[PDB]
């Protein structure tokens, strides 16, 4: 059976100001990458992330209170998004989940290494189906997949329950993603059970005129200078391939993330899975 995750994307005042007019393309660029990831066969389910609504909070007072407190920010946003969801799924802009994006540096009690936040097993509960994502660059696309995993009842891959079942999207710490198997067996089992138990019944309807997702690779929209800007601010640029984006700040810096797929790395070549390869595949 085919599940469709009708989504409202929301950007706060920090996003509007930082991104200007290009904000909405940026949000859908990030979300198209998430959608691709959920179409990977390793999830062992048929799941279509679709956009039915986008809100930009130009005026802070017209949005939820956003703070460095990542937990309090999720809760603030989860309460706030209820007033903007039409009561019936028959409604066209009715959404099964809501995601907030902020330039704000998210922190837990311990560090500000926090990238994102969601409760576990909330997808068909309109009071609880929410995520907040830190915009630290195109890599936030993967924070978004991760958070939605939690929303789909996925625990981290080092959770005790994942032992006999189990590099993948639901890792508790950042490292090299297996591009041939983005989702672990634990992950597949856990979303599969969640849906089998009946907690994905809201996802069966098809969206009405959903907001169209970019079909091109993200690096086609955004060159390496732009990617450095997204992560390090507008004055940053690409440091004088593909494996690690290094950026100015001659002083250079990196969040140890690859160049986005599609990023030009010479005439006739672009990045694909951290490798500079010919655009005309043999
Ligand atoms: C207690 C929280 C832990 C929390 C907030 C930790 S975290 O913010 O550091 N975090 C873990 C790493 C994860 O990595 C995503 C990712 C994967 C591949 C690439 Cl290529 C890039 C990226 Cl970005 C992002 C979120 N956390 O896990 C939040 O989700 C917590 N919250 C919910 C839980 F279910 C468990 N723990
Ligand atoms: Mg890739
Ligand atoms: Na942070
Ligand atoms: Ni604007
Ligand atoms: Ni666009
Ligand atoms: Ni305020
Ligand atoms: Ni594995
Ligand atoms: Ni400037
Ligand atoms: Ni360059
Ligand atoms: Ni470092
Ligand atoms: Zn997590």
């Amino acid at each position: 059976s085919h599940r469709y995750v009708e989504t409202m994307l929301v950007a706060d005042q920090s996003m509007a100001e930082f991104h200007g007019s290009g904000l909405k393309h940026y949000l859908l660029t990030l979300f198209s990458v998430a959608a691709r990831l959920y179409k990977h066969p390793s999830i062992r389910n048929s799941v279509s992330l679709v956009v039915v609504k986008i809100l930009v909070i130009h005026d802070e007072q017209k949005g939820p209170e956003v703070t460095s407190n990542a937990a309090l920010t999720l809760r603030n946003f989860c309460n706030w998004q209820k007033q903007h969801n039409p009561p019936s799924d028959r409604d066209a802009e009715h959404y099964d989940t809501a995601i907030l994006f902020t330039r704000q540096d998210l922190c837990g009690s311990q560090t500000c290494d926090t990238l994102g936040m969601a409760d576990v097993g909330t997808v068909c509960d309109p009071s609880r189906s929410c995520s907040v994502i830190e915009d630290d660059g195109l890599q936030a696309a993967f924070t978004t997949a991760h958070e939605l995993g939690h929303v789909f009842n996925m625990p981290h891959d080092d959770a005790k329950q994942c032992a006999s079942l189990n590099s993948h999207m639901m890792a508790s710490m950042l490292s090299n993603l297996d591009h041939s198997q983005p989702w672990s067996p634990c992950s597949a089992y856990m979303i599969t059970s969640f849906l089998d138990n009946g907690h994905g019944e809201c996802l069966m309807d098809k969206p009405q005129n959903p907001i169209q997702l970019p079909g091109d690779l993200p690096g086609t929209s955004y060159d390496a200078n732009r990617q450095c800007q997204f992560t390090f601010g507008e004055d940053s640029k690409h440091c004088p391939t593909c494996s690690t984006l290094w950026c100015t700040g001659l002083v250079c810096q990196t969040k140890h993330f690859p160049w986005a797929d599609g990023t030009s790395c010479g005439e006739g070549k672009w990045c694909i899975n951290g490798k500079c390869v010919n655009k005309l595949v043999p």
